[PDB]
């Protein structure tokens, strides 16, 4: 089912009045290259020297916009001394031995000493050398860390430039067309006379005249716009006994009576005639199809972020440190000595009676000489 | 070289079948904004927490597109009693100097037990903090090293997501054109009545109707199409003389002997007249070429990686860590003292005959006395 | 103020020259799919490793553009026994005592020395542990410092790359609109006879003859140009006492008194009636203003890069090292001894009488005897 013989009520000029319209159309796009560094960082430093290690893609960019009785005791004495001689020996040697293993005791511990020093030194260049190491660690730790979310901010804003980009590649696409436009439209209405309906200026045109604007043409066309018309029914075709009689250059305003192929511009109505009306056989309407299906862009269509991740990511996760735990490594005689010290420090007739005997001898001698 | 004067068999209509045809032209499109979040990373967690960091650049993409005997016996005493003597005092001095050198080495050797100690302590607290400082380093590494390859990922992903609103925006800036289409298809149509082939409905067109749709337009064109059509050879001009006669809208059918101006769109032979020709002269045609040229925009080229790299790119590698090496600080006697010890342990008449004499005096006296 | 009823001279054909004109459009685009490895890192290895992290947005792309006196002398010799047995005994006591503290003293500075050796083990570990992860820090320090940059520099070109895909995508556009062109191009006129002004051959279109091109048509048409025109007076109305009469399909030539309705595209000169102008009323023109403004796109504006970044950037500085400063763990008797050593070892008649008595008396006896 479709409309072709069916009569319906469709204007047809009675008059017009005399008109004039005045047409801008854009011919040319300013070239507005867009500077990159102001456009995503702008005035913050980190971001601006980050960019210079995103290329020259600025100009790139660029690029795109800018075109489009007095024995014993003698016996005792050798005993004595002899007792205390031995002792002396021992005494002596008990004094070589200690002294020998309290300096061998005095070297031992100035070595241990030696090596504590030793290690001491040794340990406070290891602990300098880490802190130093470790420090530029962190330090370039945390540069990095704020880079990569410089950086990341830096890359988002890149999307907004490119959008900017292939936004302003569409309108300068858009205006070399309406520029195509503005030179057909200069054709046939300045140089000619179109013929078609509103085509250069409201109405059908008369006459155009052209002028420029500094990015665009603008056409004066004086042209007739209806100033009156009237709504007659009207077939495009009328189908007589099989035979499609319809209008040749008109159309058929339907008389009170008849048909009349009159101009589609202008209510003139003319009888119909095979000179009026081309003749068809069969009474046979073609139906036609036509969709202008503009042209719909394969987009790119993407997996989900966990599958073209875990596709190259790697989770390497560097262990928890474990290092070695130091914290594991672990008079009464004196008394004695001094009690002794102080311990040691502590213990550190016949004549006679044979001369009154001779003397009474003597005396009985006198005695007997005196008798 | 080219074609003017040539008669060729071109088709003329010797008749018509009417005809309808449906038209369906897009004028609008829907604004497919986009939800980037969703689109990049979906639902893994850490490229949409990392996809806060990318700035609000999604609204912008937005933007896009929601627009768009006696004596010596006495001196040996002596003698024994004064070298005893001395040798206590020697015994004494070596005593309280033993016990001074002994006590200053036991003293010595706690002090290196306490320097022991407290190293101990200090290397404790050392490596405690050193622990604790690296695993935040490894751990920091380890996220950083996750993070920038999500990065890496989501900004692969942008590429993808611009692209699609460039697509997008493609199709917006042909659905515009299409809508201009469907202005002027309604212009020239369905107030009135186009005369070009083919343009509003198949064929010629007769009337046209205009119809919505959900994003377009759809016209009923009345048109017809030629039912029956003959090859006449033809000439857009033939030149008698020196001087091109060329019909005046019309096309020089060739009959048997005669050229006719007949209607392009009908067979309808009518002759050569100075009213259906025009009159040129020298018989020269002018020879016109056209290139509508399309606009190639300059692409954005750019350097090797490695130069755009270099240029930029520093390649500091940080040195190998080497710190010191600490593993580079490298009796008898008592056994004769206490042989000495356990050897210390070990070397710790003449009245009678003379009354004998004296009896024997006083038996002689008596023997004398009894005589 | 506008210009309608004003006649200016305007040139009206009195002849014309036969010619063809050549015309090219492009009507098919060559898919220029790009490999995003060789185009955005091309040869260097590490940045073409890292573009494997970037996902598949290469086919992504590629799919845009792939559509698109005895007892004295006995006391003393007692008195210095036990002087030197008590000695002896307080010799030996020191001799125990000074041995069990040298012992112990032996015995602590070898507890010592094997803790020195037991800490050097634990910190060679230590620093070996140390060594090894720092190293490995510092290593992928460098490695992550470095691919950032290869990252960032491929993060650049990404834009390149998808400048390019815009501008080929905005070519597609372009060549599919030229290929419609091309088609209703090749309808109304080598199906038929183009009436607009050089649309379809420079001049008027008689004939055309198509022909296609590897990526385009070409249309031959056999058109008219021109050869004389002359510039008339031409009003494309005028008001006769407020009614505005303005040719019908021509041009009011102003004749040296009368206007004659004149073929727009030929000197013929035909006098104005009713059939060949238009009546109005009024004497009124009808303004028109029409501006084809081009779609300007919302462009997507972005917020300085401070405040987009303080958003979500954290300005995370991590603190210097510091641990603990090991730095801060800080025989005269003997003499004696050898002296008193050296030391020690420095200090290591009555009968007769008598008898001449006895013999005295014997002697005396012996005289007595004599007498
Ligand atoms: C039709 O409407 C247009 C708006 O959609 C508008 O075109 C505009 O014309 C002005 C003229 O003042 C332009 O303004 C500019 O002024 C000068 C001259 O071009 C430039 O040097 C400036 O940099 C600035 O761009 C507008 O740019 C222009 N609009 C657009 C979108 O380009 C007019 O009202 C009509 N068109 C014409 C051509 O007049
Ligand atoms: C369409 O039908 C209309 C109605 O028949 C017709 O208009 C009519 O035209 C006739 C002829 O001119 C007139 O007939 C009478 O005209 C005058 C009166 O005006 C008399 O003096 C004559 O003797 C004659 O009887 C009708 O008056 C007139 N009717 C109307 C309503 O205008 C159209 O001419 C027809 N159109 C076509 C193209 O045929
Ligand atoms: C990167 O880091 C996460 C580590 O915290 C990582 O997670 C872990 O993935 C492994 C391997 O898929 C899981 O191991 C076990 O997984 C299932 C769960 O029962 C078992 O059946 C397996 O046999 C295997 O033993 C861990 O369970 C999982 N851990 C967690 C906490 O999820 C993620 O892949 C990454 N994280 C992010 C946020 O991307
Ligand atoms: C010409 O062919 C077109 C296909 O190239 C197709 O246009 C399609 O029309 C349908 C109508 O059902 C649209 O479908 C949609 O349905 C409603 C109404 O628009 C929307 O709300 C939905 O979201 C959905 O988009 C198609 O979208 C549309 N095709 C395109 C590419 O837009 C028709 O067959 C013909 N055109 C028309 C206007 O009918
Ligand atoms: C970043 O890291 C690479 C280091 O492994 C770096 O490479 C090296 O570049 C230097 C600079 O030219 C080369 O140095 C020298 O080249 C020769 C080799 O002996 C000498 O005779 C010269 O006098 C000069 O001193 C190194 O040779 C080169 N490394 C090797 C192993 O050849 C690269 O620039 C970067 N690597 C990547 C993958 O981008
Ligand atoms: C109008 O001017 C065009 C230049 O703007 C140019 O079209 C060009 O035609 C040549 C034909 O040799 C193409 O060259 C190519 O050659 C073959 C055939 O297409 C291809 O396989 C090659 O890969 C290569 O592309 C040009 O590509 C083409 N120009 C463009 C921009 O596509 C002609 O001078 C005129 N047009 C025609 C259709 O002839
Ligand atoms: C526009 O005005 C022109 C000037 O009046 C007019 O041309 C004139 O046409 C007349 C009639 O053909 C000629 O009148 C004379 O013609 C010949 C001489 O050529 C005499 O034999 C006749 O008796 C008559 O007197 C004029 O000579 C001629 N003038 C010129 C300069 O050509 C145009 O015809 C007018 N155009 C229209 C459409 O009316
Ligand atoms: C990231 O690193 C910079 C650190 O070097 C950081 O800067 C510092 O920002 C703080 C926060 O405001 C400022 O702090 C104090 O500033 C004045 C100084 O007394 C006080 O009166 C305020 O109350 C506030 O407490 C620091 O002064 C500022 N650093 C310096 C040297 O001025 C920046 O935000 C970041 N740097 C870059 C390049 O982005
Ligand atoms: C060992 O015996 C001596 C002698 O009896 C004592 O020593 C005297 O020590 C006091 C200590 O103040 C001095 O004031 C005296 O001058 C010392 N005596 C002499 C003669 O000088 C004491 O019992 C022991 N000596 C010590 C412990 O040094
Ligand atoms: C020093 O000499 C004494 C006395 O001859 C000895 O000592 C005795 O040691 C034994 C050891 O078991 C004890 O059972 C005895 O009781 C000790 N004697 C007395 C009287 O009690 C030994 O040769 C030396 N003393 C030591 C080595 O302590
Ligand atoms: C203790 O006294 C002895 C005996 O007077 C001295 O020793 C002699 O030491 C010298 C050292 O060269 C030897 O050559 C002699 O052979 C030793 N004497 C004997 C008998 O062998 C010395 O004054 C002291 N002994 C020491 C210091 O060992
Ligand atoms: C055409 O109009 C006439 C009167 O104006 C009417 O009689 C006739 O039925 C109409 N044709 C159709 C097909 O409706
Ligand atoms: C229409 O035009 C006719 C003839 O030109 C005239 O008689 C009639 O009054 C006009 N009507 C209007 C409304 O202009
Ligand atoms: C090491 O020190 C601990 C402290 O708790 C103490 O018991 C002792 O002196 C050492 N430990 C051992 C098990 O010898
Ligand atoms: C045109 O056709 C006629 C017959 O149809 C023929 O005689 C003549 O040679 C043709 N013209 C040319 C230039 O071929
Ligand atoms: C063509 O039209 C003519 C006149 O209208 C007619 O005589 C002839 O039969 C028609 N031929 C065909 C094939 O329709
Ligand atoms: C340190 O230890 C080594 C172990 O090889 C051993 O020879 C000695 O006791 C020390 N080294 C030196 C050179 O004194
Ligand atoms: C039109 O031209 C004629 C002569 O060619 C002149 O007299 C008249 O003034 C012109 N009309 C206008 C409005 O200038
Ligand atoms: C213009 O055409 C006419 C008639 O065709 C002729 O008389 C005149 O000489 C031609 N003039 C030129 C310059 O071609
Ligand atoms: C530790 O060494 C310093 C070296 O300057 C020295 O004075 C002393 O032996 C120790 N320091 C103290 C305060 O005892």
């Amino acid at each position: 089912n479709s409309v072709a013989y069916s009569n319906n009520s469709i204007a047809i000029p009675t008059n017009f009045t005399i008109s004039v319209t005045t047409e801008i159309l854009p011919v040319s796009m300013t070239k507005t290259s867009v500077d990159c560094t102001m456009y995503i960082c702008g005035d913050s430093t980190e971001c601006s020297n980050l960019l210079l290690q995103y290329g020259s893609f600025c100009t790139q960019l660029n690029r795109a916009l800018t075109g489009i009785t007095q024995n014993v005791l003698y016996e005792n004495q050798k005993l004595i001394a002899n007792q205390f001689n031995s002792a002396i020996g021992k005494i002596q040697d008990s004094l070589s031995s200690t002294a020998s293993a309290l300096g061998k005791l005095q070297d031992v511990v100035n070595q241990n000493a030696q090596a504590l020093n030793t290690l001491v030194k040794q340990l406070s260049s290891n602990f300098g050398a880490i802190s130093s190491v470790l420090n530029d660690i962190l330090s370039r730790l945390d540069k990095v860390e704020a880079e990569v979310q410089i950086d990341r901010l830096i890359t988002g804003r890149l999307q907004s430039l490119q959008t900017y980009v292939t936004q302003q590649l569409i309108r300068a696409a858009e205006i070399r067309a309406s520029a195509n436009l503005a030179a057909t439209k200069m054709s046939e209405c300045v140089l000619g006379q179109s013929k078609r309906v509103d085509f250069c200026g409201k109405g059908y045109h008369l006459m155009s005249f052209p002028q420029s604007a500094p990015h665009g043409v603008v056409f004066l066309h004086v042209t007739y716009v209806p100033a009156q018309e009237k709504n007659f029914t009207t077939a495009p075709a009328i189908c007589h006994d099989g035979k499609a009689h319809f209008p040749r250059e008109g159309v058929f305003v339907s008389n009170g009576t008849h048909w009349f192929v009159t101009q589609r511009n202008f209510y003139e109505p003319q009888i119909i005639t095979t000179d009026n009306t081309f003749v068809s056989g069969n009474c046979d309407v073609v139906i036609g199809i036509v969709n202008n299906t503009v042209y719909d862009p394969l987009q790119p269509e993407l997996d989900s972020f966990k599958e073209e991740l875990d596709k190259y990511f790697k989770n390497h996760t560097s262990p928890d440190v474990d290092l070695g735990d130091i914290s594991g490594i672990n008079q009464k005689e004196i008394d004695r000595l001094n009690e002794v010290a102080k311990n040691l420090n502590e213990s550190l007739w016949p004549w006679y009676i044979w001369l009154g005997f001779i003397a009474g001898l003597i005396a009985i001698v006198m005695v007997t000489i005196m008798l």
